[PDB]
DNA sequence: GGGGCTCGGCGCTC
DNA sequence: GAGCGCCGAGCCCC
């Protein structure tokens, strides 16, 4: 393994070591942590691209040493779980907190195999986007499926940890790729103006107001892809309209909820409609 | 053949040797095998392009010694088969194990000619992507026909050993091009932001839940004459595990020692 | 004017070596001497020099020989009844002497406006076998890009034989095609090049769907029938070859074309090749 | 990971200066010191440094600075009578040392839910003179486009102060305004952009009308008066200003705060302000 | 603040100062003022971008952050102003040369408050086109009120050191906005394909052969806004016709005129019609 | 602000050269000197230098030079050998009278009579005279009267304008009376903002009466006198020989050079007095 | 002004060489010398000098050299019995010397309005073998592209010879067609370019029908035949050539158009070329 | 759905 | 290395 030993090489190695230690995975965090370093590294033209390269290398080295559970699950219990917004929404909706929390934990770790996405389906103003945002932002680098663009939808989901599909239906053009990335199957997807890369199994969380198991194409809907999708989804149907002035789901709430999940884990039947009784 | 002799050329010849001798083909594998090596080569633009050049050259060098049959057949015997998972998948549906195994083995060596594509077709949760992914990852290089991007579909199938068309449907924009790769025909395909390149014959696995020998029917006969068809129809359980990267080798290697003549046909005969 | 420097000496040695060995693509270059390719890829001027060397060597070989030099053979044929092209053309009916004369004429650019041979027939009859044998008997051969629309006839520039594998005559490229398939000069697009030009070269189409009927969206306009038929001969193959029949090796192509030059006979300018003997 | 060099030192000094002056775009730089702008904008190595420096100044100021930093002046003030707003306070009775103390607590967010200001009085009463000066002072300032019902608070994101000129309250934005007017974190919809969170930003309002009255079509309701009376102060500037008093210069703003920080007095948490008897 | 000091920096500073001073907003004027400098700076690839950057900076620095009189009052004093055509144009129409010139200076300096306009009125070929052009072209940046375009009549009136309302015909749709501008009051105007911009107090000059006090609204004419309008403009009615060989006025002459004004100012009033020397 | 250096000095020399010899496109450069162009195109540095030199020279000659290049530098001892002289002499026009008028037309000396209308049948030297003189000055325009929308599109910043086979039309009569009147007038340009045309002497070769405004199937002479107050008409009736040849750029310069040395008074008449 | 160094001298030598041997594309460069071309691709400087050299040589030729300057070869001609054009002409009824003289006049622009020569006759008569021989014997040439009705002559600008290979004449460009065929300047519209003037250039036409036919929508009118026949010296190929007749080499064309000048004969301006000595 | 529209990341050339 | 520039792949509007 040749190891370049120039001055630029030494500076770059030190920078990426510091970045991987301090968990910095974006400029914003850098400028929040050490202002002098960033201002200095923007003071030329060699280092301007070196910044982007360093951030990408830090992202790669973190993604290959820490998976989703490392960040999500917390390190201390809560000792009183009712203020958690997540628990209150999943309780008032009807599901019991134990089984609902076991399913979430078994979805961060991929213990469930093909079922690699949790589908939140509820009328407007129920919590879908809130929980999705919390679980998506609690990780270093998440991914959003650009459902508007139909020729390169999963373009930012290369080398990520948690994918989040915010809205939209399952068009007849993205069903073929969705069945691959939702199913946690290693494939090689198309990259804009570049060659293909590999998408390792990444858990997904889809929030929508309209059904995804019946593909929709313009003025016609299809049902041949209803079993293959329904066998790779959990379907949390959240109905009760969330009261006004309900606190933004704060990262610490997500960490504590998942920690309580790991504390009271209970086995969950491997089915589509998550048991609610 | 002028051999450039300098410092940079020697270092590059040292990097490509290390890459080939360690089976490294992608950056991720480079990081896993050695971290300081990769973190160094992103420093300057020279090395940043040298990384891509070295990976491509290592890929080419590995291919010009080997082929698919040299990776998919293990170096040790089986001594027990009923525990295997490809065997179980093929036995549940009724297919005689060794007949279909001979079909697979011949499909790997290109012994059948124009018919070098296995089409696994069946209802949901039957065991198609399992076998397909096991076979595709047992080999170092594998392509995947792009579903979207109907202008450069077969861009990732230029110098690969085993193609894997996942959840594919035959649209009229790919039929005329899929009539070349699925038949091992030596043709020059279009690449992106690069000059056209040549595709040597390559086996192809197709796993589709919908009929794939009909364009959406004038191309039914020419398409169903370059693919076998294994109609898997038994719903599996969730305890049934993944086809490990080592079970494929055991299956194909148990095949090489019990090969049987396979009747050239579109519908692989049950029983 | 001969630029005499060290780099010019290296380049001249490289091009002379390539022409003496017969390399026309990078893959063969590696396959002959790996050290050469790896070294000439190391540096930053590397890629430019490799691309220029390949293009220049191909140009030299193309100017120093033509299609008949490669296709025709220097040794005679003891008995042609074994060669598979003869059997393909005899099962269907065509008298092999007449068809051999037609093939030899098309190779040597001698029939004027009918500069192409069209093979058409139901599935598994023998089209692609003959086409690929002929195409690979010549060191250089082009192929039309089926899907790409912004650069359709790329890779057909300065080749010896053009091989349209399974093409369909789309309305986008009907004019440029009506000109390339006619032994004339056309203005074609290219990648990162300034509107290069196509020399008049033989073309061998092997589509199993009608090639003289243009398709417009979901419509088929027969307007362009006469312009296309007046510049192509047609071999209507019907018989169904069986497996374990083998592919036409290059030696067979050379032997057949040689057996033509020694037995040539006249042929009328007719779209439908005279079906009999 | 600090780049020590000449260009690095110059860039650090420049961006520190920029964040010190709150300069964001060039035009402001020109107005502050033209010679620096020129001297930088000559060579090709500097014409990119300027853009990068403006971007870095913007980011540093946004992510690590608040309004009271750019408002509170530096040099101590010996006289405040000459202060123009002071006169606009004394002339209209409002005790300067008290009425001035009102803003500072609003500047430093010391009044929590009462994190907004409303200047009251007829036209030609310096309201927009006291707003614009206390609306342009901060580096990034937002203006409430109450006329645009869809996106009234579009420009209030990533700011340090929010301007409301001739503000009129409508029932459609009353719920949105109360969150903004109360200094509470809230998310607003941006045109052609995702919803963004408006962090507590001391807002300023100028309207000769009554901000406690909600206008809904042809009906006006006071149901949100007290809710709107608990979120902001109110100064009635009856005395019209002379035609020669002019505007309020930035210096006349800052010096007032530097004087309003050295003469602090206890302020009340009431809706209205008290006038010096 | 930071200032870079290098060999290139000194030359660039000199160039931008020279540009802001001479009034060289664009290249072509650079050619017309010193061809040697342009033919020189165009030589290499390090100067062929220096030119464009210098022009951008100069246009910006001048158009903003500087006052219009700064290129209407010259430097070298004027001994004999009678030779100046304007002195002849005003003298020809019985306009006391010293009074109007004093009125001219005040209008440029905004000293005449809301009366921020000069309306050269009368038939054609009476100096109205000559003066306006000579004065409008004099300043670095100027615009022409596009009254014909109702949507954005004042699109090109932003950051214009002088506004020339050529053959103006004020309409009912622009009367309100015109009064604020004609009054020199800060007003926001809509720009085509751009956000609304504010027009700081900016002088005007109106040349027309129709009465501006009349509001043209379709087939009806109303003088309702007559009094406010006449409180925002002066009236230098020019009736005498000029000779065919009179010729155009030069910025050299215009400079002299407005320079003579500063040396021959006199007390002035704020009525609507300029008094003619009896 | 003067940048001085070897490159700057050579560039200034080249641009003085180009502005002196009236060069505005590469083709003309190869014609006047192929060796210079071949030499310059060698290095990758000088390509941009050539492009900049050509554009800058064109702009300079546009904005700081006048049309009377028509006057040569060296004196003309003999002018009898000039085709233009022979043409004018052959057409009953006194060489010192029509040359003097010609000169006053180049210098705009006539105020309003800004154009020289060449009249007569084909092959009488009209087109040659216009094509010869017009190709003399660096920049010149062609009146595209066939294009009603933008007939004077190519008449902006032109040292000389040509109206080849012109035909007055009602739509363009007002604009044409403005141009031929040597008066500044703004014209509409295709895909460009309206531009002003400064006074530019004009030369016309036609066989139709320009004083006859054409409007569909009707012809009106209402604009006769105003147009007749804007032209210096010439009637070239004699037919030229086949081997007469074109007028060389050296001849046109020689002709006007003789005129400058033999200036005589001219009368602003709609008909140039022939030599009795 | 003239730059002088070693680089300038080398480029001057190269451009002189190209203009002497009449080169306008790489292929010809390799044909006339190989070590020259291979040398100039080594470095990037040479690979950029090649394009400029070809452009400048092409220009200088199109400006200062005319059609006869290359059609009439530079070396003497001894035997004129063998030349393929000579044999073809003697195989129809034309005196070879007289036909050579008429072609020469068509080259040196001698017959005035009759500035075109027309190759008429049935298929397989060798129209291509002639036109493509002459048209290849001048540095540049163009092909009348009637498929582009907007700019049929867009490829016939600054050409020393023009090839009317195929396509009929449209009514919309009859005047321009007469101008081109009549050796008269004419401004033609160019695609994506300003109108360009086509100087008097000889034209060569290859037709199996009457090109005088003029298409006006659905109407084909011969009213323009007489104006055209006064503008064209026509040749009417009598019968079919032998397919083994060979190809008229460039050297054969040079020999023909050199022996023509050495033995010019008087011509008569009839529409047809006299069929005798 | 078929035309043009600029745009982005890259190469390549200086 | 700067920068420069181009260009194809890609994108959007009518
Ligand atoms: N990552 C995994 N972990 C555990 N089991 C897995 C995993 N991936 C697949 N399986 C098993 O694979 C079995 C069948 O899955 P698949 O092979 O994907 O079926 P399939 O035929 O491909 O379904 P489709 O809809 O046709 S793609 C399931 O019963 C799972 O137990
Ligand atoms: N930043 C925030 N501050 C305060 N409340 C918030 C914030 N973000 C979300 N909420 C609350 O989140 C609750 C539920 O919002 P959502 O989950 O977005 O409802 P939703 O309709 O399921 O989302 P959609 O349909 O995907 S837009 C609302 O009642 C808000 O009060
Ligand atoms: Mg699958
Ligand atoms: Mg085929």
């Amino acid at each position: 393994a040749p190891v370049i030993r120039s001055k630029t090489s030494a500076r770059y190695m030190e920078l990426v070591g510091w970045l991987v230690d301090k968990g910095i995975t974006s400029e914003k965090q850098w400028i929040q942590e050490d202002q002098a370093s960033y201002i200095s590294f923007n003071a030329a033209s060699n280092s301007r691209s070196q910044i982007k390269a360093a951030l990408d290398n830090a992202g790669k080295i973190m993604s290959l040493t820490k998976t989703a559970p490392d960040y999500l699950v917390g390190q201390q219990p809560v000792e009183d779980i009712s203020s958690n917004r997540i628990y209150k929404i999943l309780e008032l909706n009807g599901y019991d907190p134990q089984y609902a929390a076991s399913v979430f934990l078994g979805w961060a770790t991929k213990k469930f195999g093909k079922r690699n996405t949790i589908w939140l389906f509820g009328p407007a103003t129920t919590g879908k986007t809130n929980i999705a945002e919390a679980i998506a932002h609690t990780v270093p680098f998440y991914g959003c499926v650009n459902w508007t663009n139909e020729n390169f939808p999963f373009n930012d989901c290369v080398d990520k940890m948690v994918i989040w599909w915010e809205e939209g239906k399952m068009t007849a053009k993205v069903v073929e790729s969705a069945k691959a990335i939702l199913g946690g199957s290693k494939v090689r997807v198309d990259q804009k103006c570049k060659s293909s890369a590999q998408i390792d199994p990444t858990p997904v969380i889809v929030t929508s107001n309209t059904n995804m198991c019946a593909v929709i194409d313009g003025n016609s809907t299809t049902f041949e892809h209803q079993q293959p999708l329904q066998d790779r989804m959990f379907k949390f149907e959240l109905t009760r309209r969330l009261d006004h002035d309900f606190g933004k789901v704060t990262k610490q709430e997500v960490k504590d909820f998942f920690r309580w999940a790991k504390d009271h884990v209970v086995e969950v039947e491997h089915e589509f409609y998550v048991k609610k009784g």
